[PDB]
């Protein structure tokens, strides 16, 4: 299972009622362009080790299924809203922009949520169609993208040459495809600090929309391989140019390929995480690492510590051991009732701003309570809170409340 | 010149029931504290750390703390006594008390998990668990470790077949050496909470146990010391006559080119800021000079700030510290969530107490920073962990106004 230095941003475009008057209804138009912002984004990206891929394109040629408003933090909000509740739930996919006709109140032509990408709201931008020319808007796609990257604009001495750069406090004329050296350590940055573990796998030919595209390093439908131009090509497996693989080659691509022919069979590709987490190995007739499975979502794990999740085994001891290290372990029970006082600390779940309080019974599922024994230090109810993210230190969902019951946001609701 | 090591400036405080238990020879126990301090600081070396016994205060007298055999009560108490007297009275990074009276749940040492530096948590307590010397040092060794956010061996961490000095119990023949995982989390608790109390190397002078040659520890009446002749690397200094051997002009601190002297001009510290005169060598120095500052108040950066023990504090060069780039300084009205007196809002502490500022003490408090990240507008966005109620507050010695500043929670 070798380390991919690269990330994959499966993008999902949205493009707005406005946006699509403007092109008198020409729905195939729209999608062509949309592939190929979707092309210029990629390429734009690759200096920071980066791809853009577009799994989803939906046009409003119906109607805006949100307000889009002139004041831009508006209409963020509420198509970071929309983005989780209907599209989300309908397509899997890891940030979205929308593109609009609508002008903003600035005037800004992009806005978007900082250090968000991943974020099941908050990875998501706004763009205005702020102009014929795709490299342009294709920048500012990029721009935004960049800021969920966690990128801030470029100040004082960076430097993407004697060219305009992406994060450039201000647009050009003529805009350039260049990341900056201030750019490439903030991204990367967030990456190893902030962990987006959702743009971490390659995104397969049959899940992108686009055109396929040869050289543009995304496997696709009709090639064989894919590895950029054959200047940049380090695969010796795949015709750089034609992507197609090499005369004895079976495979260039995927974990299971060795050299170049396939993986023997047993040959551990995917490693296991916990124990809800069944490995996998190579078939021995394939080239790519078979899908992941994980085991049935509530199977008594670590001699009935947790109830599965997601491959993993959420167990209060471990959680209190990453909050507060070696020797600390789960706390009476009667630390939780301070989960009913609703304050800065003490809640179950928030809702989209106010603390709700605790249930009663719920209060083994908010902020969590650790029975600290640090000498010198003890403390009963040892508790967690920095509001650098008010998340750390909540019970995980998927946390044992009790016997046959998980904490489900906020509520150690029942567990089948 | 980048020191690799850091040194443990201890301070040793003895009790009374191991007094009466020498019958009272004082003249002894300082030798046999003097002893442990070097087995202490061998020991260390492993973890490129030394300890350098700077204190001894043996309670011959009176007791100054009722040490109870609840090890958690005597440690909180000598922990204050440390900080609220010891330490007022000098200077030091570490202290330890050994103890001759039994604690309770049986405890032959206690210490807090990495405090090191810490006004009031910087020290531990150990037992007379033995007359054998490196018994007690390693004790001493271990408590320290604790103190240096060291913690017990897991399963399979390893130091060849000797028993390690984190191991969840001791031997009856303990060995000087420190486990891998130990040099690990040793360095990380360095790395990620660097404690600055463990950086400057103490003064030949600042030592009060007899000078030892092959120590690695600078003393009075050596020239130089680089430890055992074995292990000594720079070819100046004949490391068992500690006099530098064939015409070498020094041999330690930083203006020392290989046996040599620097020059003139010669930047030699550091300078945090505009109010650091660097200070540089002159040849005919075979050291560096004493950091000199400057007169606190001089007004620095685009007057934004007036100086403070070498640096610049500026509100906004605060904000940007704690929430990252974009965050610029809120307007005064924030700065008044400050009287609220809650847990976020207060001007300073009392005795665990949190005091409100004065309406004329209110940028003097918690920090209040301007932050515009779209979808997540915070005018008077703050910094609070329960990890240290003090990140974020405002910098002791901070700009608040034209001519008045921040010190211990007012401006002045
Ligand atoms: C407050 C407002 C003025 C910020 C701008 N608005 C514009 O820059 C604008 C409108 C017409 C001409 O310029 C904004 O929308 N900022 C956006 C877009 C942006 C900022 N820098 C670059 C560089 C390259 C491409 C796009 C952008 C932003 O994302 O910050
Ligand atoms: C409650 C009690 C059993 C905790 C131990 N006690 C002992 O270690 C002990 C009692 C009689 C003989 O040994 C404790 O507080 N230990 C200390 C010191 C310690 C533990 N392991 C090592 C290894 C090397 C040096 C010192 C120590 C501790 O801090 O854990
Ligand atoms: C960016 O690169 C240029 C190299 O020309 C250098 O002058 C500039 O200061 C660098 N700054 C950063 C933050 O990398
Ligand atoms: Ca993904
Ligand atoms: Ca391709
Ligand atoms: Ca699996
Ligand atoms: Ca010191
Ligand atoms: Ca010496
Ligand atoms: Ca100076
Ligand atoms: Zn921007
Ligand atoms: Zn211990």
């Amino acid at each position: 299972q070798k380390y991919n230095p690269f990330r994959y941003v499966e993008l999902f475009i949205v493009v707005d009622q406005g946006m699509v008057t403007k092109n008198n209804g020409d729905l195939d138009k729209i999608k062509a362009r949309m592939y190929e912002l979707a092309n210029i984004v990629n390429e734009i990206l690759r200096y920071l080790y980066m791809h853009a891929a577009l799994v989803g394109l939906e046009i409003w040629s119906n109607g805006d299924k949100i307000t889009v408003k002139p004041d831009v933090d508006y209409t963020l909000n509420s198509f970071a809203e929309w983005r989780k509740t209907d599209l989300l739930t309908r397509k899997k996919h890891d940030n979205a922009q929308l593109l609009t006709a609508i002008d903003f109140n600035g005037p800004t032509i992009g806005y978007a949520y900082i250090g968000s990408m991943c974020h099941p709201k908050r990875s998501v931008a706004i763009v205005e169609d702020y102009s014929p020319i795709n490299l342009v808007v294709a920048v500012i796609m990029a721009h935004e993208m960049g800021h969920n990257l966690g990128i801030h604009h470029d100040t004082d001495f960076c430097s993407c040459g004697d060219y305009p750069c992406i994060m450039g406090p201000t647009i050009s004329n003529e805009p350039s495809k260049f990341f900056s050296n201030c750019s490439y350590i903030q991204c990367w940055d967030f990456i190893m600090k902030e962990n987006p573990q959702c743009i971490l796998n390659e995104p397969l030919g049959t899940d992108i929309v686009s055109p396929p595209v040869c050289g543009n390093e995304l496997l696709e439908v009709g090639e064989e391989c894919d590895c950029g131009t054959p200047e940049n090509c380090q695969n010796e497996c795949c015709d750089a140019a034609t992507c197609k693989l090499k005369s004895g080659s079976q495979c260039g691509h995927g974990d299971c390929c060795e050299q170049c022919k396939f993986s023997k069979s047993g040959t551990e590709c995917r490693a296991s995480m916990s124990e809800c987490d069944p490995a996998e190995h190579c078939t021995g007739q394939s080239s790519e690492c078979p899908a992941d499975v994980f085991h049935k979502n509530g199977q008594p794990c670590l001699d009935n510590y947790g109830y599965c999740y997601n491959g993993n085994c959420p167990i209060m001891y471990h959680q209190c051991y990453a909050l507060f290290g070696a020797d600390v372990y789960e706390a009476e029970d009667s630390c939780f009732k301070d989960n009913q006082k609703g304050n800065y600390y003490g809640y179950c779940r928030k809702e989209n701003g106010k603390k709700i309080p605790c249930a009663p019974e719920d209060v083994k599922c908010g902020r969590l309570y650790c029975k600290d024994n640090s000498p010198g230090q003890n403390n009963p109810c040892k508790m967690f809170y920095s509001n650098d993210d008010e998340h750390k230190g909540m019970v995980l969902p998927g946390t044992k409340c009790a016997d046959g019951k998980v904490c489900s946001n906020g509520h150690c609701v029942d567990v089948a």
